[PDB]
C-alpha cells in the first residue's frame, strides 16, 4: 500500500527534528521509494511498457504522461542510492533536507495513480 | 568512516524507549552499520591476502581467518539487511527490530576483534 | 577502459597458441572480467539497482536488459574464480579453450553499452 | 600440485625476451605460484601445529619457525598479488613484472628450505 508508506513518511517529517526522527524519516523514504517505483512498474507493464529498473520506470512514467517531466525524481533515485552511506551523518542531513520535496512527489504520484 | 561511531549510533537508538520512530531509526542504523561492517571485513581480508567480492564472502572469510567466531547469526544478519528494503510492511519492521540487540552484540564483538 | 582491456584479450587470442600466449590470454581474461563486472555494477547502480557481487551484477544486467540472458556469463564467472589454481596446466588449457567465446561476450557488452 | 613445477614455469617466462605477452604470462605465473606457495607453507606450518589461515599468517608463521629468513619482501609480494587483479592498468603490469625476478628468488629459497 503505497498510500500507507507515504503516510508514514509524512508522519516522520511532521515531528520536530532530532537525529532519531531524521534517521526514521530516511528509513521511511527508503521503503517508500522502493514501493513507488515498483508501483510505477506495475502500472507501466499494463500499457505494455518495460521497467525492470527505477530509472526506466521513472522515464516511462514521464512518457505515458503519467507524471510530469520532473527531474527531481531522478534526483530522488540518487538519494535512495546515497542512503547506503548514511554512516556519514553530514550526508544523512543532506538527504533529510530533501525529504519534504520527496513527499510532495509521492503524494502527486498517488493522485495521478488513481 | 568509523565503524565504532556507527555502532554507537545504533546503540544509542536501542537504549531508547521504543516507538515507531525510534524503531525505524534503529533499523536505519542497522543498515549502514552492517554495510560498514562487511566493507570493514573486506578490507581486513584483503590485507590478509584473501578476497571477498560479496558480504557473504566477507563474512565466511572472517570465519576462516578467525576475525569472527563461527556464528551462524551473522549470516542471518545479512538476510535481515536485505529485508530492510521491504519495511513498508510494519510486521516485518517489528521482526527486524527485535533482532537488533543481537545484531549489536555481533558488531561490538567485531570491534573488539579488530583492534588486536 | 574496458574497451582497451578487451583489445588486449583479442590481441592475445589472435597469436598462435603456445603456453606463454596461453597464460597471457588467461591473465587478460582475469582483469578484463574484473573490469567487466565492475562496469555492470556502475551501470546498475545508475539505474537505481544494487550490485553486491559479481554474480549479482551479471544477474542484474540480465533482468535490466543490459546483457542478453546467456548462461555462459555465469560460466565465465567460475572460470574467473579458477584462474589462480592454474598451477594445474590441464585447467589452464580448459580455461583458454573458452576464451574465444568469452571475448564474444565482452565485445557484446561493449556494444550494448552503446 | 608441484610448487617446483610452478616456480619452473615462472623461471622459464622470465628467461625469455620481454614483450607484452611474455610480460603478462609471467604475471599470470606469479599469480598461481604465489597461490600454491602460501598453501604449501600452510600445509607445512599446520603439521607443526600452527594456524596459517591466510597468506599473511602463513608468511608470518614461516618466519616464526625459521623456515624462511626475516624478509619484508614477502609481504610486498602479498600486496603485488592483490594488485595482479587490477592489471587492466598496463602501468601496474609493468611495475609487477619488474618485481618478478626478485619474487622468483624468494620462491626458489622457499623450495630449497622446504627441502
Amino acid at each position: 500500500s503505497l498510500a500507507r508508506a507515504v503516510e508514514r513518511l509524512k508522519a516522520a517529517l511532521e515531528r520536530p527534528k532530532d537525529e532519531f526522527i531524521r534517521d526514521s524519516a530516511i528509513q521511511r523514504f527508503e521503503f517508500t521509494f522502493e514501493l513507488a517505483w515498483k508501483t510505477l512498474k506495475t502500472f507501466l507493464e499494463l500499457q505494455g511498457l518495460e521497467a525492470r529498473s527505477p530509472r526506466a520506470a521513472i522515464r516511462g512514467a514521464f512518457q505515458v504522461g503519467l507524471l510530469p517531466e520532473d527531474p527531481f525524481w531522478l534526483e530522488m533515485l540518487e538519494l535512495r542510492n546515497l542512503t547506503n552511506h548514511t554512516y556519514d551523518e553530514a550526508l544523512a542531513e543532506r538527504i533529510y533536507a530533501e525529504l519534504p520535496k520527496a513527499l510532495e512527489r509521492f503524494q502527486e504520484l498517488l493522485r495521478r495513480l488513481e
